[PDB]
DNA sequence: TTTGTAGGACTGCCCTTTAAT
DNA sequence: AATTAAAGGGCAGTCCTACAA
């Protein structure tokens, strides 16, 4: 048998696998929801973690791997970095 | 039988902007 | 002006499941 694509796949197989569409509707868990113990566990997986839209910060001198981290140093609301980033009045910029 | 697959369904952690003080 | 809590918007890593192999 033939796939759409041309190429020959198994008579069961109603598309070859690179001609198998996995998008929206298409995906064998769309619609499905995780279940608390599911959700507890990418939890617990995840914690620890960094993203990788963090952004390096130096506080006049001062260098911290992310805002938050500078934040927290800090002992500031995440928004104030940004305030101060941003202020004129503080040598604050984000690192390369 | 078993394996690989990819994106849906989620997560933590993150950054910014807005309201309200 | 200075500050913050929330709402807005993000990202890759995890899980999960039907289907090609
Ligand atoms: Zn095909």
């Amino acid at each position: 048998k033939f796939c759409k694509c041309g190429v020959r796949i198994q008579t069961s197989a109603y598309t070859c696998s690179k001609c198998r569409n996995r998008s929206g509707e298409n995906n064998s868990f769309f619609n499905h929801k995780h279940s608390d113990i599911t959700k507890s566990k990418i939890s617990e997986k995840m914690k620890g973690k960094k993203p990788s839209n963090i952004k390096k910060i130096s506080c006049d001198g001062v260098i911290f791997d992310c805002a938050a981290d500078a934040a927290r140093h800090f002992k500031i609301s995440s928004g104030l970095v940004t305030y101060r980033v941003k202020s004129d009045k503080w040598n604050w910029f984000y690192i390369n």
